């Protein structure tokens, strides 16, 4: 943390745009649910529960340790005022974005925004209207000492938005993805407008997804799945097979949970560490294959979980911590290793098929 640097929300309300997808309040709502997600990945949480209101209001609750409430010494502010109202950044060297920006940019684009935080025994309330603090933080009922987290509902300003009507379908499909990728994570959303509810959690994670998106034919014929690898402080699941009806195409990355349309470390990660695997394999059991053609026709969906995700691009939509492409390649390598040399039919088949792809 060489710069670190605090400013107010005028930036956000003047170009909404480089801070969310304006189409709708969607993007908004991600941005909620990365936040609980984090205390999910921290260990403290297990449930996130959406609501959508009739009003249009959004409402995301959690039961992780409860957003915190000291008095910041040198901002003179309790912490959730600090993080609602203040665009925080900083780096190594100085240089918006979808990702990586903070919950204040769902504060700066909203009418209202209230929070309940329950820690200590305390339950607190707070209010703020378009990015400014209108009610001050105050204890509002007492809750056992191990009843904890954070719940948040907010009214996206029309003023920033083409649509102020929640995307339904989008948000259900975003949830779902998220729940396949945390088994110790359970998602509810409750649609006040549809009259409908929905519980995510999966107990068997990624097994059976691309199974389920594919068929076609696959190889391996059970795609390889990556359970639970970790280093100590970084976690990998990810789950890839061969597939040569490009009908259907899954090449999904994502960080912490959230999504990298612009992929990054951890995909270069994954196409070295699968060239690595083959490369091995072809060597030491017998034209030149490369990278891309070991990438060619694969589908995969790779999931990491570091403790500071960095992102790069303007949009901020690519993961560039620069440690997590040789933690992933080792672990792709070594671990598809084994299975190619338990697996020798099918490894056999997917090599041909990658020389095939090479030769032109
Ligand atoms: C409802 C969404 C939600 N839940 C949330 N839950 C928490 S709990 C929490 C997080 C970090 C720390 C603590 C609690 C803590 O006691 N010491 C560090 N913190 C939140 N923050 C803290 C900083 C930013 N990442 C958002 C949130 C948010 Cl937002």
């Amino acid at each position: 943390k060489s710069i670190e640097v605090l400013t107010g929300l005028d930036p956000v309300k003047k170009r909404p745009g480089m801070y969310t997808n304006i189409e709708n309040p969607n993007h908004l709502i991600q941005e909620i649910i990365d936040n609980s997600v984090d205390e999910v990945l921290a260990g403290f949480a297990s449930k996130i529960n959406i609501t959508l209101y009739e009003d249009n209001s959004i409402e995301v609750a959690d039961d992780g340790r409860g957003m915190p409430v000291d008095i910041h010494p040198e901002h003179k502010m309790s912490g959730i005022e600090l993080i609602m109202t203040k665009l925080h950044s900083g780096g190594k060297f100085s240089n918006g974005g979808l990702h990586g920006v903070g919950v204040s940019v769902v504060n700066a684009l909203s009418t209202r925004l209230e929070a309940e935080i329950k820690r200590d025994g305390n339950v607190y309330h707070i209010v703020f209207e378009d990015g400014f603090k209108t009610k001050d933080l105050e204890i509002i009922d007492n809750v056992g000492k191990k009843n904890t987290g954070t719940k948040i509902r907010f009214w996206p300003n029309k003023k920033y938005f083409d649509d102020i009507k929640v995307n339904f379908k989008a948000l259900k499909n975003l949830l779902e993805a998220k729940a396949i990728l945390c088994k110790a994570l359970t998602i509810k959303y409750s649609n006040e407008i549809k009259k409908e509810k929905l519980t995510w959690h999966f107990e068997t994670g990624l097994k059976g997804y691309l199974d389920h998106k594919l068929e076609a034919e696959t190889l391996p014929a059970e795609p390889f799945i990556i359970d639970n690898f970790s280093n100590g402080d970084s976690y990998l699941d990810a789950v890839f097979c061969w597939c040569e009806d490009p009908s259907e195409s899954i090449k999904n990355s994502y960080v912490n949970l959230i999504p990298t349309p612009q992929d990054g470390t951890h995909v270069t990660g994954l196409k070295n560490g699968i060239y690595d695997a083959i490369k091995a394999y072809i060597e030491k059991n017998s034209i030149k294959i490369t990278a891309n053609d070991s990438f060619a026709q694969l589908n995969y969906v790779i999931s990491v979980k570091i403790t500071n995700p960095q992102f790069a691009g303007q949009t901020k939509e690519k993961l560039s911590n620069k440690d997590v492409t040789n933690f992933v390649a080792t672990a792709v390598k070594d671990l598809l290793t084994i299975w190619l040399n338990q697996n020798p039919d099918e490894a056999r088949q997917i090599v041909e098929n990658i020389s095939k792809v090479a030769q032109k």
